[PDB]
Parts: C-alpha cells; sequence; structure tokens
RNA sequence: GAAGACUGGAGUGCAGAAGAGGAGAGUGGAAUUCCACGUGUAGCGGUGAAAUGCGUAGAUAUGUGGAGGAACACCAGUGGCG
C-alpha cells in the first residue's frame, strides 16, 4: 500500500520472489520456472532477472514507493534480483541476510559420492 | 641376616592455582519436522540431463501461535583434563 517488503530465496536450483506487506501478508509473487525455464536454467542470473521484473512490474497496481530485501539462500542469484528490483522504480531501503544457521541441531544428509 | 643412625627416594601437614575429569537432579536459545490460522496463485523439489515425488481437496514462499525429539553456533587455539 505505502511500504511493503520484499522476500527472496534464490537457491541453487530456482529463484522465487516475493512482495508483502510490513506486517507480512502475500501482494504478488513469480518465480524462474513460471517464466517457462525447463532445466537448471532458473539458476542463472538472468532467469532471476526476468522473474524480479515480472514480479516487481506486478507491483504497481498494489502500490509501493519503498520497499527492502531479506535474501535467503546460498545461490547466485540475490544481487541481480536486489538490482533489477532497485531499478524499476521502488527503491530498495536496506537489505539483510536471512539465512537460517543452525547452532549445531540436527545432522545434515551424508556427504555426497560416498 | 641382626642391632642402630640419616634425608638427597616415597608419603603427610601448611599456603596457593588451573582444568570439555566422573555421577545425579533441573533450566536455555537458534534451527529441522508436524499441527492450526490470514491474504496468497501455479507450480515446488531434484540432477551432469531427467524422471519418480509433492501440488487446484490448492502445495513452495509467506507472518502468527502450539507439540516433540536430538545435538549444543561464536568462544575454539599442534589449548585443557583423564
Ligand atoms: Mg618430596
Ligand atoms: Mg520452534
Ligand atoms: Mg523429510
Ligand atoms: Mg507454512
Ligand atoms: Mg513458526
Ligand atoms: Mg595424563
Amino acid at each position: 500500500i505505502e511500504s511493503g517488503i520484499a522476500h527472496i530465496r534464490s537457491t541453487f536450483n530456482n529463484t522465487i520472489v516475493m512482495i508483502t506487506d510490513t506486517h507480512g501478508n502475500a501482494l504478488a509473487w513469480s518465480s524462474a520456472g513460471s517464466l517457462g525455464f525447463k532445466g537448471s536454467r532458473k539458476s542463472t542470473p538472468f532467469a532471476a532477472q526476468m522473474a524480479a521484473e515480472s514480479a516487481a512490474k506486478s507491483a504497481q497496481e498494489h502500490g509501493l514507493k519503498t520497499l527492502e530485501v531479506t535474501v535467503k539462500g546460498p545461490g547466485s542469484g540475490r544481487e541481480a534480483a536486489i538490482r533489477a528490483l532497485q531499478a524499476a522504480g521502488l527503491e530498495v531501503t536496506a537489505i539483510k541476510d536471512v539465512t537460517p544457521v543452525p547452532h549445531n541441531g540436527c545432522r545434515p544428509p551424508k556427504r555426497r559420492r560416498v
């Protein structure tokens, strides 16, 4: 409405972008798979470019001049989408890293190729 | 072998110090999974490439509460104790 927030999760397989309110309910979303990418083409920064553009440009109807980006996931598609959202008109107030680091909680799945 | 003597071995007392040494009872936070709720739309997941799999009974993402189990981020170092 006036100032929402943007959630992004660009893992090594996909880039999902979110736009919500400041109290945190969904408005519009897009993904690298929604644009027609089949193989591992999702993980590229360019697929994140199209996802970010198509998600920010569809947030115009809701109405938002400011937003903040919360970046989660270890993939290679964060800066691209952050810049694409910032360069569509809405200025990103601040950027945060929200990766879920555990304090040695539960054992991870076994190492690959053994 | 026997009878004595000594303190440089061994032990006791006195004054200090460090420590993931052991056993019993009780509390803490972050995170994974499950459950309920509010917008929320067509995909999510995964590989070198895919498919099986989950998803219009409406998933992923998304904020708010509840349950349970296991291991203890930084400190952390050919550091410490046995
Ligand atoms: Mg002595
Ligand atoms: Mg919890
Ligand atoms: Mg599982
Ligand atoms: Mg949920
Ligand atoms: Mg929760
Ligand atoms: Mg020793």
